[PDB]
């Protein structure tokens, strides 16, 4: 498309909202190609991740971690407007799997405190894809401070299994997955630091040791559950979009199963069936459709189920609904032998 | 199906064999969806894992690490008695990957020592899975004491590949995987306990650096190799079946190739094709169909060498018949 | 085949290349089958990994890490003249996961210092395969000391997408990745040996924590960056092979894209589309094709980041051509 075709397209501007939620969008794409416009200003803030009390300085897109779902339809063009405000200290930028060229956009999107960017790239693949901040030299830093996200990219006709047939989710959730590497003391307690930068050589110390001391969902340990746990209900259907910008993973809906996985995260590659684990790996995202088939409390884990249990990756559905007991049942409850 | 017609399917008892063996079944569903049932003793025992007298606390259903297969067709029920005898001292329940509902089970199958109780689901999806122990707030502990298995939901056709060609194995091994996380004293010697619980603190702390101390098939160090190893003949038909409850892994059979393999573990999703390494992500089970075509050693191993040769992921298959010097020769034998 | 029709095959001596470039060959096969004619020589050398002097006591086919890759098509017969100088210090053999039988062909190739041999093998399946060094008991010790590398066995027809559209490549690259384990010493200094031998007990201790200090592409941190950046220009057609004879590795190229992915490396493994990152189990090989549509700086990398841009595994592609503002375009340059 020319200059002039690209500024005749109509324009959409979309308010993000925070993960794990997703931002009205329509499956299959209304009308033709547009522009589609988002804006976030990045947030250097201290976050808590755990009960304890630990502290990170996060790098936060749109001020949550992960930095939220943005929509839009094979070939849209996205066009972000990223701020970088003066109250930040550290260079940033930001780098889309989905875009083609200059690093992702890293090349054309780096702006210090007090500066703004407005970016387009075509959204030429359909899929789910990772974005995420990567400064020269400073790359794994800000990525592990949080500094990441992930867009969805739907075909034009919406969602299809591997043979043609329509897959249209009741709802989606977006499941960012984060792993920190914090700093221990002599007597093995979390580090705090005043600022960002104070934490830097103790942080990389930690990260070479490619062991996370904690691997969470949408920034804390526990951070979707209770109040905040998922919602869904016998029937419905859910596509759960889950992201690593750093690390593998490998997802797991306790007592329930992935019905279709795009486990590359790319809509054009057919999706796995009947999966009860699967794998994305670090750099990537991943989509599963589910129709839920019975009621009550679920775990959705990383399945390394120390990273889930110990470190940290464990969320929780809450599902409404009739138990089937066709599909299983308690012939002989817990009692003495 | 209707109350009725559930409670009118046949009920058929099976009796489980030790890990890397598999009961008796057939690849074809014999007759209609059907009522399959398994009993299962969990034993808290130790075990020695390694050459050095290492010690691991285990906990294991039917007595073994891993857990036995259990095979049924799709749409056939598993009906499990589980039973956790009074001379234990935890709590444990089942989680099976294959089922729907519950957490896969264990929200029903939480029994002290003392109790017994009896799970049924529909198998609805055909593949293999891992099956595990997930009493709530100490998950990971009890799978890494090696408390998991697999099961194999056949579908009702036997198996194919992706064109629909039927294909039928001459025989079928389960090797299941196992990462221990054993605790060490300050000067590298391995602890040993006197009860479970006692390894609980000690052992987190291990699991923690998510480095596993040994990584093991059929719970031991060379539980699959020497006179334990896996046999064939050149012209048989294998399915290994590969699972890994915990942690990632990657086999390889040395020497040989996955002819098919279903990486993801699921009959629906089609085979893979002519793989050197496959790949099982931590929480599944996978399965590859080869045709041997050399006699000889093989080595089946995860392909992190290090895991493989120096943690002690490694099995070993003998394989009988005639060598075949098209598919390889020796042109110059090693020489001055 | 018989013998005698094996030995009226015509015979091709190919002369090998350092990777990343890839020796001379033809995508589709070029008359019927032919015994396909290689010779490495085995060389234990130190390389340099490091900005800060880091050395690795090598064992590089060919002198190089990794060593070259070879191509053939399926079909083919692969003849290795595999030699072991008497220069070198210990026994080393060749596995190629392409390979049926003898380990690999490990079994059938162990030379000492001093000694040669010839392994012919057929390419039976097409892909990309791992081969590594693998003497029994030191196995995962040579791997991890740069002792593999891969081959590519093409289709006859050369390759194709996942519908039997033909893919023509205008470039290939391979591209090996290796897990480096270097002891330090109390100071956290990298550690310095005048022969293998002496380097083995401390790197068998790093080993064991399954922890690379260095991940590293074609041997060093940046080793395939500046004079060694790959290069294309818009409209190119490229392949990159990537191997990791040892460890998993997700390869990415940022700015990019995998066109077409046989993430498991296995040509009749239909090809995954549209990739960001894709996965590459340790043991394995891999192949992604990429039309280039913008020119620049790509970086390449393993995309578990610390891994790239702490421990290096990272490379860079320079691509010429004319900038793409339908793709991607800066509509407001970084301004107050
Ligand atoms: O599927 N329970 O980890
Ligand atoms: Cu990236
Ligand atoms: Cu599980
Ligand atoms: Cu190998
Ligand atoms: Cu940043
Ligand atoms: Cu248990
Ligand atoms: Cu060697």
């Amino acid at each position: 498309a020319t200059a002039a075709e690209i500024a005749a397209l109509p324009r959409q501007k979309v308010e993000l909202v925070d993960p794990p939620f997703v931002h009205a969008h329509s499956q299959v794409a209304e009308g033709g190609p547009k522009v589609v416009e988002f804006t976030m200003v990045i947030e250097e803030k201290k976050i808590v991740i755990d009960d304890a009390g630990t502290e990170v300085h996060a790098m936060a897109f749109n001020g949550t971690v992960p930095g939220p779902l943005m929509v839009v339809h094979q070939d849209d063009y996205l066009e972000l407007t990223l701020i970088n405000p003066e109250t930040n200290t550290l260079m940033h930028n930001i780098d889309f799997h989905a875009a083609t060229g200059a690093l992702g956009g890293g090349g054309l999107t780096e702006i210090n405190p007090g500066e703004k960017t407005i970016l387009r790239f075509k959204a030429t693949k359909p899929g789910v894809f990772v974005y995420h901040c990567a400064p020269p030299g400073m790359v794994p830093w800000h990525v592990v401070s949080g500094m990441n996200g992930a867009i969805m990219v739907l075909p034009r006709e919406g969602l299809h299994d591997g043979k043609g047939k329509a897959l249209t989710y009741d709802k989606i959730y977006y499941v960012g997955e984060q792993d920190f590497y914090v700093p221990r003391d002599e007597n093995g307690k979390y580090k705090k630091y005043e600022a960002p930068g104070d934490a830097y050589e103790d942080t990389v110390k930690v990260m070479r040791t490619l062991t996370p001391t904690h691997v969470v969902f949408n920034g804390a340990v526990g951070a979707l559950t209770g109040d905040k746990a998922m919602t869904a209900a016998v029937g419905e259907k859910v596509l759960i979009v889950h992201s690593q910008a750093n690390r593998d993973t490998r997802p797991h809906l306790i007592g329930g199963h992935g019905d279709y996985v795009w486990a590359t995260g790319k809509f054009n590659t057919p999706p796995d069936v009947d999966q009860e684990t699967w794998f994305i790996p670090g750099g990537a995202a991943g989509a599963a459709f589910y129709t839920f088939q019975q009621p009550g409390i679920y775990a959705y884990v990383n399945h390394n189920l120390i990273e889930a249990f110990e470190l940290g990756a464990a969320a929780h559905f809450k599902v409404t609904g009739e138990w089937n007991d066709d599909l299983m049942t308690s012939v002989l409850a817990p009692s003495g032998t």
